[PDB]
């Protein structure tokens, strides 16, 4: 069987025929892969930056069901939930390894579990999300979107501690969000916050790309060029109710944006920072205390969030047709090894989502 | 100005030109009506089945176009007014939530205290206006009915947070089953939104499915039960439900029939406004409700956040359920086609989901 | 071993020595009974009003002393067993919460599947044991009944989070009024806990107050209503309630009487297990429930966190309401005083709150 | 009228007769003060560290109602809520200026509002908490305890984001709390967490005082001497589900205790740090992200929390009689000016609560 394989914690990837008999199987439903998606976590594994001799790569997949089994029909498109329970703690037991208390959960194509960049795989109905044909084109995005659905869901649940966090009209329309970092995570955060009616500011250290500009216009989102800092934003707009870190960046970005957090506000840590150290002085922290501010680490969506992601992706073909068309950067054939290896090892400038097609 | 008007104790409806000076104005934004919708409350008022003013403008379902760029609203934007507005006194109303008004002294447009929206144009306050994207103009009139249901289901899920774990093995609610009694617009919209949330649905009506219901069945993967001879056969083959919605305008004895089909920790959602009957509640039924943590909840009125959720869900349905979505508007009537207009105002058509009025 | 035993379809109760080998053991901790409490469920079983085993040990209310230092439990500690234990299958039971058991296949000690606690000693699992401080030994038997009520009120407040603002101008619930129908231990404990939370309370019984009720009235600042002639006079003078608790074991027609006294957004808490009657629910009553967001909720069973809250609240009452607290134990009977013991098991005394059994 | 007055932002305090006619009045109920309490905020104002020529000091008070008015009877003991709404935002409007969005709320004896160290004052029923005579002796503590009730209430509400944060028995008994800093805030946090059934560790850079030792024994609380750091605690006990900063300290304490925070855990910032700067490296922050950790600033209890505080103080006379007796360090006469001025300007070693008696 053709698979895309890695041999961790060593760097490198191959695109090759492997023994289907040594690959991990997860239940009785056979699924023939049609698309994979590639993200930074995939790049990391390829560049060694993170029984079996190899691991199958990939945690973003849509496949087709080959024969009807119980809930699922032949020809149904499905997406597997990539994070799976440790089998021990109460969070995993209730289907919620995003809150696993042992850290011993499985991750498809990362840890303890062959991924899904392979011709086909066997999975269990309980881990499969139905992907309506009507969103087949952008449906691969339900996986990453799922983390963000979980994040926004959580940030809203936490904000229930504030007696009234709604506006005069009963909505969250008057709440402002600063999303730092564009890239597929910042873009998805923006789209989903806009869907919920909040006002959003996107910030990058540069002017917008064409995708971002289309996002601005179509969703009525604001953009702030943050190359010389945040002072002008705070002077022009004042403070934000929610701030999302969506950069894989130097934690010092947190020093820059923390002073833009408003009363009762939330700083959502979602990006996985790779460099730096950020000083917090006593005046900063005492202010956090005085104004009921919260900082929260945001991670991993589970099945309910994949299903939310599907409904939202569906709404975005209606509401935001032009942005939705720009979500998929390009599709690369599983058969074009040179171009595949290239996209696998490296992100192109301003990439949203690279897709793998198995044909 | 052209207006559809009623003279509220009395039966009667007229489509005539009326003195604009006399019509309630609610703010600074001028909006030219393009669509109204009609519901059973309109019919009821039209047949007299329900203050210095001679007449009342009918109608609480409206889309209009913003005449002149105002603050946040562009010349040309479609908007929908929130029909229930606060009593100005209680804490729920002051936070934008008269659906939970504590005085009961709230305003209802086209119904009580408030001229409605079946008139050429009106003035409003932005805080009462929901933006309707052009990409959902065709079925967007449905955001007003759907708002009540978004609120009812949001509430049902908030209430069920009393159960330590009401989610399923996979972390979802896909294993929860909803029985929806009553088809037609409320029943149909409950089904679609519960399916959208991923729950299993049975619609039930004392008859075989209409064309629209059959379409939803097939497109949404929904189950149907002919309840003409009661519920014994549904109980025996499917068992009990986690949620039951009364969406019938029916006789309250309906509850005596569906209550035995309520499962452990389940919710009976009373949404329909019953207009006849008395239902006996035996001590064994009642002490079973006690032993099994059952809840009966009266469900009423969506507000602005729910209109906005309705908008997002109508938009998802155009993609996800394209055949059912395009069948939610039964037909459009011109304001200038008087004979037909008068007929749709007076009575409902068999299998009608929504009749829309277009202003030309 | 000395044990109070019953032979569950049948009426009859005996206090005799029984084969220890035959009694259900639940874990590794040995506990010597010092107190039992008696409630109406015991009486019911004793009068036959409700598996390789000949007899069942009665009683679900117990304090014992830890015989031998175990893990977390010191030789000499008082403990109380949680009486309802999970079915081992469903998600609610697996998180320690069989009060919301989805199979209904839970165990109940001294009642069904499970030998009770009216026996000299038993073995248990620490996860089922609540620590009873010595400073509340006198009234600590009450933590078992109070646990059901802590759970019912916790639930009522969780449910009322559906209302955007259910707090008062001062940010509290002091302006919310509770009607408690039924006095005696459940009604009395509901009153005390709702007062503890700061809400206004009216107790109601079809008679003038007993000595104990009068004491609570005065000490807790609670209101009383003689309901002998219905509720019209309470409605006319006080108006409507935000919460009404049925704590009567009564006839379900009681609900037909108190339902008109439920206010907007209010909750009818069904806690009492009614054993006769059929109550008619008219369409106007039902559509009013709809328009005003009313909720009817079946209230059942406290679990461990609620026993522990009960413990904290019993302790607060010794300070805050010292006269009422010392009247919650009506009297203590010796296990060795058989004639009297048999009488308290068979029937309740007028105005009894709690009869305690002491093991000597 | 005798009052204890300050002339902000200048340092200094006087104990003297003032013109009752220039003092702030808040409603129609007249209250003759009996006790005040003194805390660090009072010390700060006295040492200038933070129409009218002076402000009456003090936000901790119990008084007696002089005549029956509406709800309140002659002889009823009452405590005023010290923080009061800005009159503009929705949080204040619902009685919750702990979440005020303008920052323009009033604070008795600090800001915009004469305090309560004065012979008597006029207040509004809506701001008054009933103090049962049965807890008159320790009842002054309801004010500070109120902030902590609000804090624990909030930390628990936030933890509802975790699908199951309860233990196998349905309780929070298996959850561990680290309370850093003893002193009245750390002590009250400890007592209240123990009341809720959680296991608690108190930490100071020294061995326990007599009060603390009585707290340990009577509540079955643990103590860790943290003078040489937290490594031995983490080695012996492992990680904590909740960590409370109750020190007025150098923010660097946060660097020391953050690595003791466990999965899904909460760091509650309650103390107002006065010195220092704390570096957060990328490995620390990325870990926060991976494990759904939250940091939250904790501030101010309102009327419902004062009423909770009363019920708990009442339970603690039953449950923890010896600790409860040690809560009041000493009572000082309003008439002993030298000793009053002394306690007003400075905290004595290991002080829990100094009381002022008006006789
Ligand atoms: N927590 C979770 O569950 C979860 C799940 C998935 C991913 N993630 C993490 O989310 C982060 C974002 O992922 P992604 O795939 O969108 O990353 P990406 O493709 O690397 O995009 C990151 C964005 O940040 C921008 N950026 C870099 N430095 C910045 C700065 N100082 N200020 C403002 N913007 C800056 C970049 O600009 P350019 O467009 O010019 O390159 C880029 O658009 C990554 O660390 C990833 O690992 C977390
Ligand atoms: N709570 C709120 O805030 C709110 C808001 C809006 C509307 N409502 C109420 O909701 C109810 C339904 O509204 P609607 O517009 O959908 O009314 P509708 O158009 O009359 O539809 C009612 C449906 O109930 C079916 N039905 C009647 N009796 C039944 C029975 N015994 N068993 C099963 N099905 C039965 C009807 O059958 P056929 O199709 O064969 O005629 C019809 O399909 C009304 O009472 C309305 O006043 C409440
Ligand atoms: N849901 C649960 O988890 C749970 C747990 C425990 C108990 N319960 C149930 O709760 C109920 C009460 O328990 P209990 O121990 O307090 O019973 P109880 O000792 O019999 O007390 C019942 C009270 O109701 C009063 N009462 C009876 N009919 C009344 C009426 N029509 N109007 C007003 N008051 C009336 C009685 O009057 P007098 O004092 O003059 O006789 C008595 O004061 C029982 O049904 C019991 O089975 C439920
Ligand atoms: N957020 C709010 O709403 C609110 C309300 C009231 C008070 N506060 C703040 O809470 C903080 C605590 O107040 P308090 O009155 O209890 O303060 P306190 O009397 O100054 O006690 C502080 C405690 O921290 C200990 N400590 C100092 N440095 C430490 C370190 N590095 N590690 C461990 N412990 C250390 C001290 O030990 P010793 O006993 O030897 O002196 C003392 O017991 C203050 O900053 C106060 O302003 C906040
Ligand atoms: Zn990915
Ligand atoms: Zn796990
Ligand atoms: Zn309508
Ligand atoms: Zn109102
Ligand atoms: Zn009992
Ligand atoms: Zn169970
Ligand atoms: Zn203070
Ligand atoms: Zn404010």
């Amino acid at each position: 069987m053709k698979a895309i394989i890695v041999k961790p914690p060593n760097a490198g990837v191959q695109v090759k025929d492997v023994d289907e008999k040594k690959l991990d199987s997860y239940g009785k439903i056979k699924i023939r892969t049609i698309y994979n998606g590639i993200c930074g976590t995939d790049r990391e594994i390829v560049n060694g930056k993170l029984g079996k001799d190899f691991l199958v790569l990939g945690h973003e997949a849509i496949g087709v069901v080959e024969e009807s089994y119980h809930g699922f029909s032949q020809g149904d498109l499905v997406m597997p939930v990539n994070r799976r329970g440790c089998g021990i703690c109460r969070n995993c037991l209730v289907g919620r390894p995003d809150f696993c208390e042992t850290g011993e959960f499985g991750e498809a194509g990362i840890h303890k579990m062959d991924g899904f960049m392979r011709e086909w795989w066997y999975d269990d109905p309980k881990y499969l999300v139905k992907i309506p044909k009507s969103i087949e084109d952008i449906g691969i995005l339900a996986q990453p979107l799922a983390d963000i659905e979980k994040s926004i869901e959580e940030i809203l649940e936490v904000q229930k501690r504030v007696p009234v966090w709604t506006c005069d009209d009963g909505t969250l329309n008057c709440r402002k969000v600063l999303v730092v970092g564009t890239g597929p995570i910042g873009v998805l955060f923006t789209l989903l916050f806009r869907t919920y009616g909040l006002e959003v500011w996107m910030a990058n250290r540069r002017e917008p790309t064409e995708v971002e500009q289309t996002v601005i216009e179509e969703t009525k989102t604001n953009y702030y060029n943050s190359s010389n800092g945040y002072d002008k934003l705070k002077d022009s707009v004042g403070k934000f109710d929610v701030i999302i870190d969506a950069t894989g960046a130097d934690v010092n970005i947190l020093g820059n944006v923390i002073p833009l957090l408003g009363r009762n506000g939330v700083l959502g840590l979602f990006g996985f920072s790779t460099s730096g150290s950020v000083p917090l002085d006593y005046k900063t922290l005492q202010e956090i205390v005085h104004t009921n501010k919260t900082i929260i680490g945001l991670v991993n969506g589970q099945k309910p969030h994949f299903q939310q992601a599907v409904v939202h992706l569906a709404s975005w073909k209606t509401l935001y047709p032009k942005a939705a068309k720009m979500l998929i950067t390009k599709t690369v054939s599983i058969n074009d090894e040179k171009e595949l290896l290239k996209v696998l090892r490296e992100k192109e400038h301003g990439e949203i989502k690279i897709r793998i097609l198995w044909e």
